[PDB]
């Protein structure tokens, strides 16, 4: 259910594969930030969810460096995969960039991602 | 550098290896909640960190399953590292927990683990 | 534009009014978690917003003691007024329950609320 | 043992009266950022907190307008009061800061403060 290429409402493009061993591989494209062209993600994701029928939980990152650019930032993706008609990948992210410790206090943006089929 | 071994406040224990790539791959062994033993993780870090003093922006994630649990959730770490004299690493944490729709906004805890060796 | 009568994603009722001084008052009903009935909130609001389409900064309170209930929590909701036709209240909340300290890192939940009127 | 004056790692003072009723009111002056002086902070606690060694709920809000400047953005911190020799109230804070809906993403920052007496 999770491996594809999934769309958050940023536009941005997350493609992804689930390996049998709870291991998430891909890139992402952010549509905003200081970023461009697909950097490398990676990630885990829970390979035997609950029979009850709620959602798998999972989790990836990005450093937002590649052959293009260097934001001195990653981000990290934190929620759950939702099955459905409309499958969706619900998530909680956390941007920390590199600051001096002066600065600490403002390092991290919080903000929440909805993934579409 | 990045790779070593870790400890948070917690006690809980990271034990990680930082590729030239930007990749990050261990196990963590949580002192707390819904786990034992090892488990895999992986992330990324930023592998060409500014110079002038900023910390390095680094991510993993933990799917809290393994060959005797599984939790059905998952952690996302987001932080910097800083290194020098005592080395640390800095994080701010999401922990998704796969739940009913309806439970769904109470899927997510947050927190701050700091790290050290 | 931000007295009124809101409503969250969750089907919740936040009934606020600010006040010249950059006050919020008013009360908040959960349709979810350990509650019943409304509770005092209060809070504050930018009352000089900038004049660039930008939005206005807000943030409120409920600590979830009712002469029904008391779950020794408290939530709070900080997040931007978005004037417009479909004028919106978009936040991002932290749930924080009273526990011992060996329990504190599972003290606080996250999550995202949006309002409409 | 709310009421008084604390002190946060980042040298700031919170300057606060806990009412009978649950009220929070008093007083936030800012070490860090787009701040000068001190601002109205307003919020909630628990007034009948748990006995079985359990912290005590609260939160509050801080909006950047004072008399001197407006920085067109809000704090809020939730947490809880631990008291004993060495009381502190553990929070964690979401500052959301007015921006346009296209930079509505990068609008919340997200950290956590400690507080000394
Ligand atoms: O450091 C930067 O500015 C680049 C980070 C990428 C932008 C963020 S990551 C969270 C959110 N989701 C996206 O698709 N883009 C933004
Ligand atoms: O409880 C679960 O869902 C699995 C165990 C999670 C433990 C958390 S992850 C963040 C924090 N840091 C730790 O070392 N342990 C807790
Ligand atoms: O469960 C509790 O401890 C008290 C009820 C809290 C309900 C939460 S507050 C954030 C979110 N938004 C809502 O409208 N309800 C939930
Ligand atoms: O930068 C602004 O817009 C105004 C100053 C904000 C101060 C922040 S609130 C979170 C953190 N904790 C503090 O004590 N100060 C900073």
């Amino acid at each position: 259910g999770i491996t594809g290429t999934w769309y958050n409402q940023l536009g941005s493009t997350f493609i992804v594969t689930a390996g049998a061993d709870g291991a998430l591989t891909g890139t992402f494209e952010s549509a905003v930030g200081n970023a461009e062209s697909r950097y490398v993600l990676t990630g885990r994701y829970d390979s035997a969810p609950a029979t009850d029928g709620s959602g798998t939980a999972l989790g990836w990152t990005v450093a937002w460096k590649n052959n293009y650019r260097n934001a001195h930032s990653a981000t990290t993706w934190s929620g759950q995969y939702v099955g459905g008609a409309e499958a969706r990948i619900n998530t909680q992210w956390l941007l920390t960039s590199g600051t001096t410790e002066a600065n600490a206090w403002k390092s991290t943006l919080v903000g929440h991602d909805t993934f579409t089929k």
